[PDB]
């Protein structure tokens, strides 16, 4: 499948793509404002994620650090990034269907549109100013808005026992972005697409 990753933000982001134990395509790249990066994701990929990283600096060998979404200090991510990270999530070719969603379970750093470029399903979007409105306890110094599990490490926020309810913190994310997961047992906002669809992820889709 092909994913076009577009940075419509006025600031540079460092895109990342991983399935947790391996990079997808090159795994990461700088995107200046307006730049697009097309990657190929092999069919049958389960549990892939795309996210933006902000305020990175990398050296020659591609080692460095980012203030949001850092994946062990590498430009080319092999593993998932450090929260807060707005997440585009996907599983491809699962019994003939693709499944996509946007998740705030790991916090929010950059607004995001996640849409198919082929037909047969709708896109999803979380483009509200969650950083500006972020509750004081969840604000991350480096930028972004942490989820409550990351901050407080309780069974309720992290849904460790496999049961948990919505919280004052999850309700904040859900009120600003109803189409994104706000906690792990949220009513699913997953979208079902035809198997082998193609997609575009747009950072800062509105502004």
């Amino acid at each position: 499948a092909t994913f076009e990753i577009v940075n419509r933000c006025s600031y540079t982001v460092w895109a990342a793509a991983s399935k947790g134990d391996a990079a997808l395509d090159a795994g990461g790249r700088q995107l200046n404002s307006g730049e697009s990066w097309t990657i190929n994701v092999e069919p049958g990929t389960n549990g892939g994620k795309i996210w933006a990283r902000t305020d990175c600096y990398f050296d020659d060998s591609g080692s460095g650090i980012c203030k949001t979404g850092d994946c062990g200090g590498l430009l080319r991510c092999k593993r998932f990034g450090r929260p807060p990270t707005t997440l585009a999530e996907f599983s491809l070719n699962q019994y003939g269907k693709d499944y996509i969603d946007i998740s705030n379970i790991k916090g929010f750093n950059v607004p995001m549109n996640f849409s198919p470029t082929t037909r047969g399903c709708r896109g999803v979007r979380c483009a509200a100013d969650i950083v500006g409105q972020c509750p004081a306890k969840l604000k991350a110094p480096g930028g972004g808005c942490n989820d409550a599990c990351t901050v407080f490490q309780t069974s309720e926020y992290c849904c460790t026992t496999g049961k948990c309810g919505p919280t004052e913190y999850s309700r904040f994310f859900k009120r600003l972005c109803p189409d994104a997961f706000s906690y792990v047992l949220d009513k699913p906002t997953t979208v079902t697409c035809p198997g082998s669809s193609n997609y575009r992820v747009t950072f800062c889709p509105t502004a």
